[PDB]
């Protein structure tokens, strides 16, 4: 039907529908008079899968050929969603498929709903590390992503009488046709133990060791054959292990633990040792592969065929586990070691939040990794030399710079650790790699400036266009053709459409459908009720204090008040949807999500209001739930207090289907109102210097409280049970902290943030302009391709050049 779907030729239909049949009785041994949906789906994974077969075996040949610099991407979440669509867009398959599945009496999009979210990521930092992998495959790079199989993902939500229930999301119940088990690479980990020192150096004996035994998942590019690999390791227990006889074979549990559960702590920091096993289990099995594929070709050529990439401190201990393998397995002197493993690492940071950051206890190293506590222990030494050489005098520097923090509980701070023993450090967009270089890295900054660096981050327009808004892609490609899906810097060309009346028309019916269509999706699935006339305000991501999902509560409120207050006059229609999940031990996130149900409960069923105003919990947000909902948005709401969000990806996913912005100067915000230019983007509120002003003489929220009567009276209703009827007491502590320790400074941003909320409306109402504004930011969403992305690293970073050259198919 649409172009950019590819071609549905004869020949394919017709042996796409022939393997369809072979896999449903072969390989999933059903007849038709009994198969399911469910079937239907694996039986078309099946068949897109063998057509990956041949370009990854031809792919990883070339590469064992060529011997290019090898790229490994280590991190401990990666967030890929769905796999099938995914995969018939970057072979162009999908229109083939569509047809196929049609002619044997099939909905190819019903069976595409049936596939679980692979979810092991919690949110960005996850979904930045799949949408890295998919433009390092579509710029030919010979990447690889290390991470681990979590048994268990990201919990499934659940909101049972406005509360989160979180239920184990048991992904793997039914099989994953996109993975390869490969056994026969399994590789032994280490614990505990100690150190012995003998005439030959030092020896890390009396360990238990756990086995890691690979899977590996397909990285297709974007129509150009190239299929790169995602390598996930899985905890298994030696057949000797504890080897009465029962109980021994039980508790190998106790070694497999470690791949069984994904933490689910997005932008905090949890001490416990299962979570420093996890980091570990992926350092040491992914550092054994690297050192193997680079023997199968003198460690001074290390660096030169090998980049690791930490995704923030998680894998940190990749640094230590270098200098050990190189010192005390293959014998280098230290200060050789340390050039290769300082040339071969490098370090992105993604939060400035002190909660977040990873502050080892030293007495869980010392037990759990000896030899590893020993090596830092000289690092720190051997770089506060340096710092005392540089700097003499100037103790108090020393401590702020080590690597060993001082206090009751001695700890090692990872961050200081991954600067110490990387060639680049960066930040994920200007305004947060300048904080990182002007406060929390200051000293780090001064001792090596060449060091630091901005890649500011990206999404890509694979999933973030073309599968999820098919409509948009469409009526952009019948302008300006089908190029600009992998280089995204074209839909600048849209600019000189600004002013077409059919354009015009075309993008607004386009947001109409998605808009209409996922008001369907809700009806039939959640038994909810929308107008999709109204204006789509949507604020998704995950539940924090700093997101401030509370302050867009507050205008939601302030739009019922002022509705109640003059129920007669007319106000732009608005549906207000938040979605996200909360840390299952994050207590004041939980209280914010019984706090959006609860406006929910009053607003949506008080007849004054009508279909003015509806406030919708989103449930489950994830990846496939992003898909839907992000086309339909008309606003979208990016309102962390400046400082505190390092980027955003959410925000450039919206830019990108077609929605405005109502944002702080904050992360990728900041890079995106200049792009599109501040006119085109509703931007409020404290900068991040009106923050620090406010630190310096004292936030007090009282202040706000007395000046401003329409923020008395929210606080009044909540603290009276106006939102609880039954539990008049139930939101206390929200209450409590908004006025008396609220960090994020709620109140301050209130009264720009209504206000800016009326300009919203007020162009709302006009959907010409409304569109043309539109325009201009989809237009200018070019720079926000995690293909640029990708493509910095790659020469700034990394040392390698990009290719859009198709390999044979
Ligand atoms: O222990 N843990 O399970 C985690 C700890 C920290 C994070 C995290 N830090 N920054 C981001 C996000 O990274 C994203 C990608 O760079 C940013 O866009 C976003 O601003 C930032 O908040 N996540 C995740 C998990
Ligand atoms: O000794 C060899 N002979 C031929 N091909 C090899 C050899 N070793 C590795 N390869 C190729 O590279 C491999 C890719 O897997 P890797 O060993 O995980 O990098 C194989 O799939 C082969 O295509
Ligand atoms: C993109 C995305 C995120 C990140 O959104 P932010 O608004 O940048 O925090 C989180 N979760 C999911 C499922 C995503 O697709």
């Amino acid at each position: 039907q649409i172009s950019v779907r590819g071609l549905a030729g004869v020949e394919n239909v017709t042996e796409l529908k022939k393997n369809f049949n072979r896999h449903l009785h072969f390989t999933l041994v059903k007849d038709r008079n009994v198969a399911t949906p469910r079937d239907y789906y694996f039986a078309l994974a099946h068949t897109v899968r063998d057509h990956l077969v041949g370009r990854w075996i031809r792919t990883q040949q070339h590469y064992y050929e060529k011997d290019p610099k090898r790229i490994y991407y280590l991190s401990l979440e990666f967030y890929m969603g769905r796999t099938l669509q995914n995969t018939m867009v970057n072979l162009a398959l999908e229109n083939a498929c569509d047809e196929a599945t049609y002619q044997l009496g099939l909905d190819m999009e019903e069976l595409e709903e049936i596939e679980e979210d692979a979810g092991l990521g919690n949110g960005g930092l996850g979904r930045l590390a799949a949408c890295f992998l998919d433009s390092m495959a579509t710029l030919g790079l010979a990447a690889y992503g290390y991470g681990i199989r979590y048994e268990f993902g990201i919990f499934n939500q659940k909101i049972c009488g406005g509360w989160q229930m979180e239920e184990a999301d048991d992904w793997l119940r039914y099989g994953n046709p996109w993975e390869k088990a490969r056994p026969e690479f399994t590789l032994p980990v280490h614990f505990y133990g100690r150190v012995e020192h003998t005439s030959q150096g030092a020896k890390w004996v009396d360990t238990q060791v756990v086995l890691a035994m690979p899977y590996d998942t397909p990285v297709p590019g974007y129509r150009n054959n190239v299929v790169n690999t995602m390598r996930l390791w899985s905890a298994k227990a030696p057949n000797d292990f504890n080897l009465g006889y029962i109980q021994a074979v039980l508790d190998r549990n106790l070694a497999e633990n470690i791949s069984r559960v994904l933490y689910p702590n997005d932008n905090f920091f949890e001490g416990k040792e299962l979570r420093l096993k996890q980091e570990y289990f992926v350092v040491a099995a992914t550092l054994q592969d690297i050192i193997r594929r680079f023997k199968s070709s003198n460690f001074d050529a290390f660096p030169d065929k090998v980049a690791i990439q930490l995704n923030d401190t998680h894998p940190s201990l990749a640094i230590p586990e270098l200098m050990r393998v190189l010192v005390d397995l293959e014998r280098l002197d230290w200060d050789k070691a340390w050039e290769v493993t300082v040339k071969t690492c490098a370090y992105t940071n993604h939060t400035v939040l002190p909660e977040a950051l990873e502050r080892w206890p030293v007495h869980l190293l010392e037990t759990l990794l000896p030899r590893h506590l020993q090596i830092i222990y000289e690092i720190n030494q051997r770089f506060l030399n340096r710092v005392a050489a540089a700097f003499p005098g100037d103790v108090d520097r020393l401590r702020r710079m080590s690597l060993v923090e001082e206090g009751a509980v001695k700890r090692i701070n990872m961050a200081h650790l991954c600067i110490a023993g990387s060639h680049a450090v960066n930040g994920v967009a200007r305004i947060h790699s300048e904080i990182l270089k002007k406060t929390i890295f200051k000293d780090f900054y001064e001792l090596e400036p060449h060091k630091f660096q901005n890649k500011t981050n990206g999404i890509t327009p694979r999933r973030w266009l073309v599968l999820c808004n098919p409509g948009l892609a469409e009526i952009i490609a019948e302008r300006i053709g089908e190029e600009y899906i992998s280089d995204l810097d074209q839909l600048r060309k849209l600019l000189s459409y600004v002013d077409d009346e059919a354009f015009i028309r075309d993008v607004a019916k386009v947001k109409q459908e998605n808009k209409l269509k996922f008001a369907a999706y809700l009806e039939r699935e959640y038994k909810v009720h929308i107008n999709p006339n109204s204006l789509f305000d949507v604020q998704v991501k995950r539940i924090h204090e700093y997101k401030r999902q509370l302050l867009n509560c507050l205008h939601v409120i302030t739009l019922y008040n002022r509705i109640k207050k003059e129920p007669n006059k007319f106000v732009v229609p608005r549906t207000v949807m938040i979605g996200g999940k909360a840390a299952p031990g994050y207590h004041m996130a939980k209280m914010i999500i019984k706090l959006i149900t609860a406006i929910g409960d009053v607003v949506n069923h008080d007849p004054v209001v009508g279909d003015r105003l509806r406030v919708i919990f989103l449930e489950n947000y994830r990846v496939s739930l992003a898909e839907k909902v992000i086309p339909a948005a008309d606003l979208s709401e990016q309102i962390s207090t400046a400082g505190t969000e390092a980027s955003g990806t959410g925000n450039m996913k919206f830019m990108l289907n077609g929605a405005l912005t109502i944002g702080t100067m904050d992360g990728a915000n900041v890079e995106m109102a200049e792009e599109a230019g501040e006119e085109n983007f509703f931007i409020f509120g404290m900068r991040v210097e009106d923050v620090d002003r406010l630190d310096q003489r004292g936030y007090n929220a009282q202040e706000y409280y007395d000046r401003i009567p329409e923020l008395r009276q929210i606080i009044e209703q909540l603290s009276s049970g106006f939102f609880s009827p039954k539990q008049p007491d139930l939101f206390k502590d929200i209450v409590n902290m908004l006025m008396h320790h609220d960090r994020f400074k709620v109140f301050a941003d209130y009264e720009e943030y209504v206000k800016c909320q009326e300009r919203v409306s007020a162009l709302y109402k006009n959907p010409r302009e409304w569109t043309r504004m539109v325009i201009r930011n989809i237009a200018t969403s070019g720079k926000f391709s995690s293909d640029r992305t990708i493509a910095q690293y790659a020469r700034e970073i990394w040392g390698v050049e990009p290719s859009r050259q198709r390999l044979p198919a």
